């Protein structure tokens, strides 16, 4: 109904429906505009993608609050009445003060939700901090969203599986739940059985499945994830990866054959249309221009 | 030889060789990193692409100095010893004071060159200002690059063909040349004959051909452009367009079939490798980490 | 009551009270934090000050949307429950598309209101555009705040007095009023009589008096302005000017006598306290840190 | 001689003279422009000041690379031929990858030098990391400035005195020296005797004295510091503190008496003059405007 109400919209989807919320991972204006064009009900802003696109760098804690907030603020608000945005917030970019600032900035920027992880600050796409230090992050985040009277959906992410194992992950999610996290994310399942098991272990508290295209986790389909009981599923590299493959293929053709060769329906005007040309023309015409 | 010497490198290519300098149009870190991966000798930063990707908006004078400089600064310097970057600088983002500031900022940011046009400030991918007002822009730009003792390659772009015709375009380029522009860009040729004619009219002053993929200008190949006498050729939508087509195709598959389906060789690690993973690991390992 | 409700708060002050709303002109975090420390009920973000502080440049259309929005976003939200912020929005930074984007960004950023002027885009602290072109700006701005269902207070500023005279100013304000502006600002009165006259001419539509410290307009006190019927009074250079005088005096002492000599009660900790140390410590302590 | 050669200029002052290099601490465009107006030969950009002014926050690791680089880039380049800028770089904003990125960005931005400290990432205006972890930072920084063939002056700062004592500080500086730091900074001396002692302990390797106005370190005059053997002296709060006192005094007067009362010589035009009005007018006039 109201503009900039992504958090309320996501919260409604989570609490008022049983649907699996499918969130394509977007990383810039073009990828986000394309997801919106196609009618996705929620979007996900990847940190890895944001770093690659906005900074041309690997996902090694190089993007910080300013870059992440700027990208999320841009994407969340392309349409003030558009789909909610879940955004990576990494480790919160510092201690509790920075976690709170991050949540506050995301909330202000119309971001619907974000995932906060237990990696050491010098993180990567892997060591984690203590359970207690993780919970300091979660507490700082929850207190902020409450202080701000926001419906912001905080997703507690654990990267502990690799180094600490399943039980530890489940216990961290349970602890995070108690501190006020709204959704859990056990990063990098090793098997589909294990994914269903984590859902069962934490039910009825909602989980989010992070599908990493061409990564090191099992390929789980949307229908498989829904049947498993997941409530959100994000697709981290859903746009960055095909963008790279296409850009590379095209530039190789340009290099070797002196032509770009992009299907002719992809015109500048169509691109502008995807990126809000109509809205802009309406503004201009409406203003008496 | 030296880091951040893109301007010198481009200048050398222009003055010390007869090669057609082929510049794929890039718009973010991923597109730029891909062009670099493939060994292009010079890159072009599109304004339309920058606006679509960094802002999710159409090319309607929405991106301003800060966005354009930030993107160019990022791209030009991904490799301090990398290929020169020619960047769109639109109309200079204001009067002479802003044109000068823009050139100064681009120069400081390691940008090798930029094209400056005669469109009215409220520009678009079309009305132009008077010849005199255009020359005020060119003069402000040239004086700046000279004041800064820079090899910065200033490209004088004219969008006058549409509304004023060929002769007017040629005269504006001649005037711009005299004010100190290094290269001319007659935007949007209507025919290959006309493109060769503009080159002949301004010889031996170098021209740059702007190829717009799927646009409204004749399809000219690299070999055709070289034979015509052009010295630079940029490919405005060379990466933005195929990126869109691929992202869209992928998201449609995700929407309809619940899987992303990106060829499996495009892994997160490969993407990180393209985006400077090795450099980063070298830094960390080298620092005793 | 609610966080980020500056627009509602300003609107309430305007519509629900007869008080003269006194807004000290602030330009950075320190000046804003000081105004807040002292209990001002509303703040004003100067464009000239923003340009001097964030960019080190004169008020010559050098700061653009990104700089202005970033500064306003920072200041408005230092306290989510703090005083409303009226921010300079100059000419809207472009055509109607940019005016709308500017208003949209200010609204999103919690800004309570802004003044929009009729200067030519290449403005200064003086030529104005036609009445019709001005109204295109106003219309774009009003349509945006309505589209966004916002209480944003749009102040229509006219700089026409200098070149066009009083009657023209009054007519522009009347026109702006009809297009939906909430408050009028006749910039640079020449006399106190003329200021009272403009109020009378537009009553009961509220006016805002812009007091420029050490400028070329009559010195009007708060009590004088209230008696004249003004509803808002901003103090453009209220913090930038004394900051400069003090910084200069201090640096001269440092240069000549080798000591800074700042009264000893102005400690780093006091400065941190003014700039939100307590809030930060509360966050950290509260998070279990 | 050449534009953007702050690093070379600072390096020359350090290596080719025996003068104490006096650097007033500046934090925005106005403070920097004032220091330049008065002829200081080098400027210092305070992190605390940058955080207070650009962010309105306390010096608690809230400003990150983007804010710090943006401020330093702005200040260093107000005059391409102006005085060198030494800028706070805190802990490097992350692990070795971020330290290197920070140094690279500062170098690109014309920054002459920077101090890098051994505080834990969650720093403050106090715990320090291990000697080895500190040296990882220093190594990353030195390798970067070398890779970039830059004269950048790296200042190794130690905050270890408080928790670890004098000997530890001296040993860290010696280690940092060996890893390639150009200057040492023992933060927060407890006595003048101890300051002279640190200089003697590290001679002939240059030290920098950080004078914190109204802080918890002894008041040392410029002449005292020179006699002690220091080669650089920075004045952290030299402009932020008097700015606050003046802004506060003024706003209190405005609040209580309805007038600003700033000495009348501090006009908008004078402020614009201090902030580069002449340069701007020269650009405009020169461009044929
Ligand atoms: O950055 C990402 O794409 C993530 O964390 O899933
Ligand atoms: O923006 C662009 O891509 C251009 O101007 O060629
Ligand atoms: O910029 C300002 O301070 C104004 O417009 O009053
Ligand atoms: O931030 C500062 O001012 C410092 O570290 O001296
Ligand atoms: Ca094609
Ligand atoms: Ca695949
Ligand atoms: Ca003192
Ligand atoms: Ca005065
Ligand atoms: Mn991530
Ligand atoms: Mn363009
Ligand atoms: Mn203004
Ligand atoms: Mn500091």
């Amino acid at each position: 109904d109201e503009p900039f109400s992504g958090a309320k919209k996501l919260r409604h989807l989570l609490e008022n429906t049983d649907e699996l919320i499918v969130c394509p991972g977007v990383y810039d204006g073009l990828s986000a505009r394309t997801a919106m064009e196609l009618g996705f009900k929620s979007l996900y802003m990847t940190g890895a993608g944001t770093t690659a696109s906005r900074l041309g760098q690997p996902d090694l804690a190089i993007a910080q609050l300013h870059d992440m907030r700027d990208n999320a603020d841009m994407i969340a608000n392309l349409d003030p009445f558009g789909p909610p945005l879940i955004a990576d917030m990494d480790t919160g970019y510092g201690g509790p003060i920075m976690v709170a600032r991050t949540v506050e900035h995301y909330i202000r920027s119309g971001v619907a939700g974000a995932h906060l992880e237990d990696q050491i600050l010098t993180k990567r796409c892997k060591k984690v901090v203590s359970r207690d230090e993780y919970l300091v992050r979660i507490r700082a985040a929850v207190a902020t969203k409450r202080r701000l009277r926001s419906d912001f959906v905080l997703i507690a992410r654990t990267d502990a599986l690799q180094s600490l194992g399943y039980e530890e992950c489940i216990e961290r999610l349970r602890a995070a739940r108690d501190e006020g996290a709204d959704v859990g994310l056990l990063e990098g399942f090793r098997s589909k059985e294990q994914a269903a098991a984590a859902v069962a272990a934490l039910a009825p508290w909602p989980l989010l499945l992070n599908s990493v295209e061409n990564g090191h986790s099992p390929l789980i389909t949307v229908e498989e994830a829904k049947a498993m009981g997941f409530r959100i599923m994000i697709f981290s590299f859903a746009t960055l990866a095909p963008a790279y493959a296409a850009i590379r293929e095209t530039l190789v053709r340009l290099r070797d054959h002196g032509v770009v060769g992009t299907p002719d329906g992809i015109t500048p005007v169509r691109l502008f249309e995807v990126c809000g040309l109509q809205d802009a023309m309406e503004v201009d015409n409406g203003a008496g221009g």
